């Protein structure tokens, strides 16, 4: 169901593309999310994906806060995919704007490997500050299932391919 990717490694394929508009297409059996540990869907991805939903991801999203309380930095929760997908993996890399350790987004890069198949953003960038060629780089070398990586910025996406 995936198109217009280009194959990085055995497993590892990337487009550019908005991730709400490809899940909108596919309906994957998992879309990830670009998760903080309170689950607010503010902006960047998550904000995108939870207005795509009509809000509903976060009327959930703040019920499992509830019942739960806050996820870890490095980990991750399944949840509905709404309209978007059968499950949503909120997934939270740590955010360098808010000085959190870089080396928990390798811990946040093996949650991927509980799904054979997911659609993902890269984990940690945008406004999560860290580079995205070293994120891309930690997605490589730890996720060993089928991951579509959708880029949404072009010249980001021309920047990763070229120097990959
Ligand atoms: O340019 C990108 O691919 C990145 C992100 C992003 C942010 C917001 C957004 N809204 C719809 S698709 C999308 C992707 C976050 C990390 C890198």
């Amino acid at each position: 169901s995936f198109s217009g990717y280009l194959k990085l490694t055995d497993n590892v394929y990337i487009k550019n593309a908005d991730i709400v508009e490809e899940a909108k297409k596919v309906k994957p059996t998992v879309v990830v999310n670009a998760a903080n540990v309170y689950l607010k869907h503010g902006g960047g991805v998550a904000g995108a994906l939870n207005k795509a939903t009509n809000n509903a991801m976060q009327v959930e999203s703040d019920d499992y806060i509830a019942t739960n309380g806050p996820l870890k930095v490095g980990g991750s929760c399944v949840l509905s995919g709404h309209n978007l997908a059968k499950h949503c993996l909120h997934v939270v890399g740590p955010n360098v704007n808010k000085g959190e350790d870089i080396q928990l987004l390798k811990s946040a890069y093996e949650n991927f490997n509980q799904h054979e198949v997911l659609l993902a953003p890269l984990l940690s960038a945008g406004i999560f500050g860290a580079d995205p060629i070293h994120s891309l780089r930690v997605c490589v070398d730890t996720v060993r299932t089928n991951v579509y990586l959708a880029v949404f910025d072009k010249n980001l996406y021309d920047k990763l391919v070229s120097s990959f």
